[PDB]
């Protein structure tokens, strides 16, 4: 599997190896704010990241992942649309070549400069690989990034990116506090969907925050200096690693707020 984001291996090609690419609950989607309905039954959202244990940062050739110790209930997501307890395993971003594109979800067709995905798995399935085979196995918290003021809590991430420029490079990344990536408000939209990269599994409860975070142009520029390629290969900048919006089909996006 040689999937990527190029003309020859990008999202329009994925369905040949991963036919669920054309499925009934694919992500991302456009969030039409006028059509999403407030749902009073949504319980409050609980982001419990006080005991988060970050380990490592990895350039996987598609994005960079900040990996956590998920061997116990340290950093968990509960409440909102979720039943039970979801453990943080990793976060990563999707971003653009330019500030006008980069996010995977859109808001009334508006593209943000980037999108953060905090990935969590349902602890009733015991491990991540079992959780991704279940329709309620993952909860992904999605956070939009706009270019404006710098986000201080992001700077430790951007400062390490020089050490993982190319595919397969990793660096120790302990003691990173993902609380510093959150906006003030936890108002969100939620809908059932999928992973946005191969294998595109339909196992995700999406929770997308309404409030974007602001990052500086300097911060996002540093994202765009990463490489898709491995060391000693021709340089292909890691930009535009986003899948476009997919058909909503028979789904409703619910809002937690009026
Ligand atoms: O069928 C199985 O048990 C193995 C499944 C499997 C096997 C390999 C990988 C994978 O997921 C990769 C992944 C993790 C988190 C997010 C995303 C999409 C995104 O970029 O937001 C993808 C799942
Ligand atoms: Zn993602």
């Amino acid at each position: 599997h040689h999937w990527g984001y190029g003309k020859h291996n990008g999202p329009e090609h994925w369905h040949k190896d991963f036919p669920i690419a054309k499925g009934e609950r694919q992500s991302p989607v456009d969030i039409d704010t006028h059509t999403a309905k407030y749902d009073p039954s949504l319980k409050p959202l609980s982001v419990s990241y006080d005991q988060a244990t970050s380990l490592r940062i990895l350039n996987n050739g598609h994005a960079f992942n900040v990996e956590f110790d998920d061997s116990q209930d340290k950093a968990v997501l509960k409440g909102g649309p979720l039943d039970g307890t979801y453990r943080l395993i990793q976060f990563h971003f999707h971003w653009g070549s330019l500030d006008g594109q980069g996010s995977e979800h859109t808001v009334d067709k508006k593209k943000y400069a980037a999108e953060l995905h905090l990935v969590h798995w349902n602890t009733k399935y015991g491990d991540f690989g079992k959780a991704v085979q279940q329709p309620d196995g993952l909860a992904v918290l999605g956070i939009f990034l706009k270019v404006g003021s710098a986000k201080p809590g992001l700077q430790k991430v951007v400062d390490v990116l020089d050490s993982i420029k190319t595919k397969g490079k990793s660096a120790d990344f302990t003691n990173f506090d993902p609380r510093g990536l959150l906006p003030e408000s936890l108002d969100y939209w939620t809908y059932p969907g999928s992973l946005t990269t191969p294998p595109l599994l339909e196992c995700v409860t999406w929770i997308v925050l309404k409030e974007p975070i602001s990052v500086s142009s300097e911060q996002v520029l540093k994202f765009r200096k990463l490489n898709f390629n491995g060391e000693g290969e021709p340089e292909e900048l890691m930009v535009d690693n986003w899948r476009p919006a997919q058909p909503l089909k028979n789904r409703q996006i619910k809002a937690s707020f009026k």
